[PDB]
């Protein structure tokens, strides 16, 4: 019933969207960022994941990150080599997994990173002095995407579908495309251009577009209004996403565990209600408890509140963030366990849940 904004999307892309729409009622796909690139205690293996090391299975959804690609870097902002990333994307896809991509775009004005709040959006949008830069930036993704293609025996090109999730958490003020640094109208212009350019000018047919405000800057008393701040329109969005680290034990959140559980459920319920009204699909596009310090985090703080409400449960997937390599990054940051980590057994329970799907129990999503 939901239809993609790309009316000409590849058969595999259309199939993915249709199958997510069917599966969402009774199941939840589990995703992990940079899952094959490294783990907390390893890097270099060509086919490994902390998630698999714990459960025996790969995540169903593989998140990847392009920041730095736009600058012609060999590797992204977390030192993930782009060539390796292309191979890892193809490998996951070949096993039936789902691919999603974010993009912490560097600041073109200062040459700083996404957290450099020097204004840039007004300059990047059509009519802006730096509009050529936006095109050049997006062109690098067009090229990256070509490195994902195969050609069949008949000479037809095929690609992994990609859930493309740009310009995320835009209701926050921490990125240069965020509130306080870009007008709402200019953000909308940026979004609409991104879609026109990739879908219409460049004729990419393997993309599903995900919109992803941050829950931590939405007023729960007025959720829909907060959610739709900077919303570019139904003709520009396929997935009604949400980044919510807030209700899952964010260190700055003083709300009680029980209050947080209720808020997580309420946030996903309202997310799903918005998706329903718009004929889209909802998802929890980023979440997790950094360093997994919460007892039974997976069953008690994530799955329980999702499953508590039949609307909230209608999200198609949930993705947790990356397992930063300690030897390399100097500070513990991780959102999935690794063997011996305190929540590993509870993560096995999460995996074992009939509702939750990892790679190993996905139906064929691409037909
Ligand atoms: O991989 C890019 C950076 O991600 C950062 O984590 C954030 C991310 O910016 C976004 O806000 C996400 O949805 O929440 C994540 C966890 O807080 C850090 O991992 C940083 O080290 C990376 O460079
Ligand atoms: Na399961």
């Amino acid at each position: 019933l939901p239809a993609l904004i790309d009316t000409q999307a590849t058969a595999e892309t259309r199939a993915l969207y249709r199958n997510l729409a069917k599966l969402r009622y009774k199941h939840l796909l589990f995703g992990h960022e940079d899952s094959l690139a490294y783990g907390v205690h390893w890097e270099g293996d060509m086919d490994r994941s902390d998630v698999r090391d714990v459960t025996g299975a790969n995540p169903a959804v593989y998140g990847w990150e392009l920041g730095g690609l736009e600058l012609g870097h060999t590797a992204n902002l977390d030192a993930v080599n782009f060539e390796k990333m292309q191979h890892w994307i193809k490998a996951g896809y070949s096993r039936g997994g789902v691919i999603t991509i974010s993009w912490h775009v560097f600041n073109p004005v200062s040459g700083g990173n996404s957290w450099d709040k020097t204004p840039a959006v007004h300059e990047l949008i059509p009519g802006g002095a730096r509009h050529a830069t936006l095109k050049a930036y997006l062109d690098t993704f067009v090229a990256f995407n070509e490195g994902l293609a195969d050609v069949d025996a008949q000479g037809n090109k095929h690609y992994p579908p990609i859930i493309f999730r740009p310009w995320h958490e835009h209701n926050g003020d921490w990125f240069w495309w965020g509130k306080g640094h870009a007008s709402e109208q200019d953000y909308i212009a940026l979004w609409r251009f991104t879609v026109h350019y990739l879908r219409d000018e460049k004729k990419l047919r393997n993309l599903i577009y995900a919109y992803s405000p941050d829950r931590s800057r939405i007023d729960m008393a007025n959720f829909e209004a907060g959610y739709l701040y900077g919303y570019p329109g139904d003709a520009y969005v396929d997935i009604i996403g949400l980044d919510n680290y807030w209700d899952v034990g964010h260190e700055a959140n003083t709300a009680s565990a029980d209050e947080q559980k209720a808020a997580l459920t309420a946030s996903l319920k309202q997310l799903v209600q918005i998706a329903r009204s718009k004929g889209k699909i909802a998802a929890l596009t980023a979440t997790g408890n950094n360093r997994l310090t919460i007892d039974n985090f997976w069953t008690e703080r994530l799955l329980g509140p999702i499953s508590a409400d039949a609307d909230a449960s209608e999200i198609a997937y949930v993705m947790v963030w990356r397992n930063a390599n300690l030897a390399r990054e100097k500070s513990e940051q991780f959102f999935a366990p690794f063997p011996g980590q305190a929540t590993a057994d509870d993560f096995k329970r999460f995996y074992q849940s009939e509702v939750v799907l990892f790679e190993d129990e996905l139906p064929p999503l691409y037909r």
